[PDB]
C-alpha cells in the first residue's frame, strides 16, 4: 500500500488527472503558471528560470537566455 498520487506544489494537494513535472515537483496542469503573471499553461508551453516558471515573454522579459 505505498503512496501513488502526485501533489501539486501549488496547493500541496494530491493531483489526480494530468500532472506537470516542474521544479522537480508536480503541479496541477491548472495551477502550473508563470512565476511573474500567474498565467496557467493548461495546454500551452511554459518557460523556467532560476527554478521558477515564466511565460514565454516574462521568462524572456526576465532573461531569455541572453
Ligand atoms: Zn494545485
Ligand atoms: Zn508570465
Amino acid at each position: 500500500g505505498s503512496m501513488g498520487v502526485p501533489i501539486c506544489g501549488a496547493c500541496r494537494r494530491p493531483i489526480e488527472g494530468r500532472v506537470v513535472n516542474a521544479m522537480g515537483k508536480q503541479w496541477h496542469v491548472e495551477h502550473f503558471v508563470c512565476a511573474k503573471c500567474e498565467k496557467p499553461f493548461l495546454g500551452h508551453r511554459h518557460y523556467e528560470r532560476k527554478g521558477l516558471a515564466y511565460c514565454e515573454t516574462h521568462y524572456n522579459q526576465l532573461f531569455g537566455d541572453v
